[PDB]
């Protein structure tokens, strides 16, 4: 999905300090989603896809939900 595709694209770009940049990116996205600028889109549309792309799942889920 667009947002999900945008997240996937940026994440890949950085991966291909990098993993820290990734977590720092996701936190910011998380804030942007919750404030509607959420549970489902952060879990099924942002979390799961990244969990497959990429490392510590704990860091990610904490940077999300």
């Amino acid at each position: 999905c667009p947002l999900s595709r945008d997240v996937s694209i940026h994440v890949l770009n950085t991966i291909l300090e990098a993993l820290q940049e990734v977590y720092d990116y996701l936190e910011d996205i998380r804030i942007k989603v919750e404030t509607n600028n959420p549970q489902y889109y952060l879990e099924k549309q942002i979390f799961a896809p990244v969990e497959r792309l990429l490392f510590n799942v704990v860091r990610l889920s904490e940077a999300l939900g």
